[PDB]
């Protein structure tokens, strides 16, 4: 039975190749944290210790309202314990699968939050790591929160360049990923989806996708720019910020 200060560790929230994430609850106040436990022997055997450490150091410097906070790091001879901000609302894509597509203004509100967090990553994350849609969570206030907790590996109930075999620029792949997130928010499904795998890949490389009748031309053009197959032709975050659909009701705090 494990305690960090007043936090009693309980259920496992997520698990990955590198460790597990357990919810901690403050015995007095009920405050919750998410404790990422990294077993030294496992991360050594995967040869990822250097990458992970450099990730921890960078996360100390992150201050964005839609990216998971790191509160402290405890090091023992056998484990690292990263005490992080708790998120209660699960994965965004699970919410979309359960509840269907999101009303247009809510889609926009969430997407503005997500794109701001990605822009902050491109600006402040020293080594780039591709955004994974399964890392976009929802917090108690129905705000987007980017976190790497391995929720998607728990069971209860790619960009054209990624599949090209070539090295690529990470920030460009992130725009494509954000385009699928936006499409999913708006349509309740993925823009390229097919149970026949070669056809899924042909669809991703072909860049043609379905726009439901209920979406306006304006947002369709934004999605088209973000989902351009050729990165040389794809929207940047600046382009997206300038788009009339995205600009609507955009809080200034998101892009300072």
């Amino acid at each position: 039975r494990v305690k960090i200060g007043h936090y009693v560790l309980g259920d496992t929230l997520g698990v990955g190749t590198f460790g597990k994430v357990k919810i901690g609850e403050h015995q007095l106040t009920g405050h919750k944290v998410a404790v990422k436990i990294l077993n030294r022997q496992k991360i050594r055997s995967l040869d990822v210790v250097g990458k992970i450490k450099r990730e921890i150091q960078n996360l100390k410097l992150f201050r964005h309202p839609h990216i998971i906070k790191l509160y402290q790091v405890i090091s023992t001879p056998t484990d690292f314990f990263m005490v992080m901000e708790y998120v209660s609302g699960g994965e965004l894509f699970d919410y979309i699968c359960k509840h269907g597509r999101v009303e247009e203004m809510e889609a926009r509100r969430l997407f503005q939050q997500i794109l701001s967090a990605v822009d902050y990553c491109h600006r402040h994350m020293v080594v780039h790591r591709d955004l994974k849609p399964e890392n976009v969570l929802l917090d108690a206030h129905m705000n987007a929160k980017i976190a790497d907790f391995g929720l998607s590996n728990m069971m209860s109930d790619a960009a054209p360049e990624v599949i090209s075999g070539r090295l690529y620029a990470g920030p460009e792949v992130d725009i494509w990923s954000c385009g699928v997130i936006l499409y999913a928010l708006l349509c309740g499904t993925l823009p390229f989806d097919d149970e026949h795998v070669p056809t899924l890949f042909k669809k991703i490389r072909g860049g043609v996708f379905y726009i439901p009748e209920y979406l306006n031309r304006s947002v369709a053009t934004l999605l088209m720019h973000m989902l351009q197959v050729d990165p040389l032709k794809r929207a940047t975050i600046k382009d997206i910020r300038e788009h009339e659909w995205f600009k609507q009701d955009l809080p200034s705090y998101l892009f300072p």
